[PDB]
């Protein structure tokens, strides 16, 4: 029922192809990989937010149809020819946080936030992807997960948002750990080792271990081109206590989003 146009990329997780719609000639992408599946599929079809990937139709052979996107935030970040102005970063952050807020309001965690999961269309609209039921990521992993927490919440997605913000500002991954232990070392060397005051109940985590006491590097020295409003946003996203860490609604109300300059409109966002 769909007209296969091109080959975008393949993997054991999903087989992605570029295709055209046979009802309204709209270019869409298809991910080819049941009563229990329909329960999750109809819930995903019921979701509707401009900054969240839309599930238009499905196919028995597990085939899912979503809107077509040009690139993701990873392609943009790696493009040396592209220049990310403060207004460009603010636009990507506003869209990411607006999409995350919708998911959290509907009790859905992304669980895998990273640049290649924030996709962009021809009109400069960011949409989150890869969050519906499981049928490199260590760099964006929150410290509670690295200490083996089995029960977790919104802080897991919020920490990853801070890592994406830091990657837009530095143009390289913020904390590129070589292992789960090195990831915790990089977090503590950079942000400081948390105390029982900063993170109460840290010692009760399943894989809790005592690290060397690091003072940390002041956020203003790390992000030398950031203003005080942006430094406050970064500080809230990287609080050690998962309960104290800023939520998507709290982040959207920060003075950063209401201050000048404003976000770059979609049509003016850089395209590769
Ligand atoms: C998430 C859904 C299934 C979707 C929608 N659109 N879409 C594209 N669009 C093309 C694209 C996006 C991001 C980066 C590169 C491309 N691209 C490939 C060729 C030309 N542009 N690629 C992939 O998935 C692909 C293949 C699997 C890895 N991610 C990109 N998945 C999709």
């Amino acid at each position: 029922r769909y007209e296969k146009l091109d080959f975008l990329g393949e993997g054991q997780f999903a087989t992605v192809y570029k295709a055209r719609d046979k009802n309204t000639n709209q270019i869409v992408a298809i991910k080819k990989i049941n009563r229990t599946a329909l329960r999750e599929i109809k819930l995903l079809q019921e979701l509707s937010h401009p900054n969240i990937i839309g599930l238009l139709d499905a196919f028995s052979n597990i085939s899912l149809v979503f809107d077509f996107m040009e690139t993701d935030l990873e392609v943009i970040i790696k493009d040396n020819s592209l220049v990310l102005t403060p207004s460009h970063i603010k636009a990507y952050m506003l869209m990411t946080l607006q999409g995350l807020e919708y998911l959290h309001q509907h009790w859905i965690l992304h669980r895998d936030l990273k640049p290649n999961n924030l996709l962009l269309d021809e009109n400069g609209v960011l949409k989150l992807a890869d969050f519906g039921l499981a049928k490199v990521t260590r760099w964006y992993r929150a410290p509670e997960l690295l200490f083996g927490a089995r029960m977790y919440g919104v802080g897991v997605d919020m920490w990853a948002v801070g890592c994406i913000l830091a990657e837009l500002l530095l143009r390289v991954p913020f904390l590129p750990g070589d292992s789960d232990l090195d990831q915790l070392t990089r977090i503590f060397e950079t942000l400081g080792t948390p105390t029982e005051e900063q993170w109460p109940d840290m010692c009760s985590l399943p894989d809790y271990v005592t690290f060397k006491s690091f003072p940390g590097i002041p956020l203003h020295h790390i992000f030398s081109a950031a203003g005080d409003d942006l430094l406050d946003l970064i500080q809230g996203l990287f609080l050690f206590n998962p309960c104290a860490r800023i939520t998507a609604t709290q982040a959207l109300k920060m003075k950063y989003f209401s201050n000048r300059p404003g976000p770059t409109p979609g049509c003016q966002l850089p395209r590769p």
